[PDB]
């Protein structure tokens, strides 16, 4: 219903805050991130409810979308924070880790490097905040009819941002392609992430349902 | 390679297309799929070498891109040929499985329904052959690009090719970048399905280097 520019403003206003973290072992480092993550998830839900077209979906669909996309969203949020910190990841203002410390957790050295590669790619493209919030909304809606019309609106919005940037048509859809292809790499990183979290001993749906309702 | 046109890009990719192989005739499942995939893999190497700008890369990079994308390439091919067979996957012309047949297969418990939905998606989008071969080429160059400027230059060109096909088809410019977005978002799902497959298979850098010595 809305215009390409008020879509930007609405999403920007719905942006979650940057939370603070609470040598490392494997269990203490994953304790830090899990905590930050679970705190971060509360704010993600409130953000999702303010993404245009989300609350119009059934509760069953809202939960399902967040359930499959939550790690993707945390990761692209992490990458966005670490953009101006080459060779490092900004989990929190009080938790900036280089590649060296990432070996505290086994199997995390691979995922770590994939996040750093994404961060450099965003810097190479000089990703804007107006585009970032658009990419993040797409992730929430795509990873899981009405949804596609909303997704089609975000595409127009992204194009609108690139057209106002002074870009000709060729560089516009080229950049659009470049951006969306990164999401495939983000999905990949999430998949490898779920594995590791599954490779651990023992409520998201409960948290999702509790806060969404 | 960077100086081709959209029509020359399409023409090169279409003639680079691998043949649809058959499952081994033996009247008297993962074994059949493994056998089929390994024979398909040999044709994939020949195809990849015909993808514009792929041979401009080093031998090491060619191996890396293929080891990262091979299952995605096989899966999108599976989805493509299963398009006009609703609610059923066409692994081979003589190996056609529907859902209940597929539910009883090793670890295809998750991806079968995903592959069908992807096939449903392409069908209701009316995916053209010219678009398909473009998407498959994109997969080849993009899957391992993060795990280099020439690669992104070829990708941008395949993007230019896709847009041209949509403009010629008679789509408005708004419909053009919308369709392009839809197609590329699907690649995320295909990446997702591949990961699910790789894991199950996990329970190479070798053989590729062997095949590409040709
Ligand atoms: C890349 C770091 C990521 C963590 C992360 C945390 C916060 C953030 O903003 C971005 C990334 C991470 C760690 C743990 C985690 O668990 C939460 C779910 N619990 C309840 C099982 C989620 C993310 C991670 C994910 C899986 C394995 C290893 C690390
Ligand atoms: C979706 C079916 C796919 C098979 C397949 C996909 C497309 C195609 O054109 C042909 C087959 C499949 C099965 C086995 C396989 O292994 C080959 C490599 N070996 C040497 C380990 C690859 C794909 C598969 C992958 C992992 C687990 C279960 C199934």
């Amino acid at each position: 219903s809305l215009t390409a520019d008020q879509m930007v403003s609405a999403l920007l206003d719905a942006e979650p805050p940057i939370l603070y973290s609470e040598p490392f072992s494997e269990a203490s480092m994953m304790g830090l991130l899990t905590n930050l993550a679970d705190r971060e998830l509360v704010h993600m839900i409130n953000w999702a409810k303010r993404v245009p077209g989300f609350v119009d979906l059934t509760l069953h669909d809202q939960v399902h979308l967040l359930e499959s996309a939550w790690l993707e969203i945390l990761m692209i949020g992490l990458v966005w924070r670490s953009m101006e910190h080459p060779g490092k990841l900004l989990f929190a203002p009080n938790l900036l880790l280089d590649r060296n410390q990432g070996k505290s957790v086994e199997g995390m050295v691979e995922i770590f490097d994939m996040l750093l590669a994404t961060s450099s790619r965003f810097r190479m493209m000089n990703l804007q905040g107006e585009e970032f919030v658009c990419l993040k909304s797409i992730i929430l809606l795509n990873s899981g009819d009405h949804i596609h019309r909303v997704l089609d609106k975000i595409t127009d919005t992204l194009i609108h941002l690139m057209a106002k940037a002074g870009l000709t048509l060729q560089q516009q859809h080229q950049r659009l392609a470049q951006l969306l292809l990164i999401l495939s790499h983000i999905r990949h990183m999430s998949n490898k992430g779920m594995e590791h979290l599954y490779s651990m001993k023992s409520p998201l749906s409960d948290l999702l349902l509790e806060m969404l309702d």
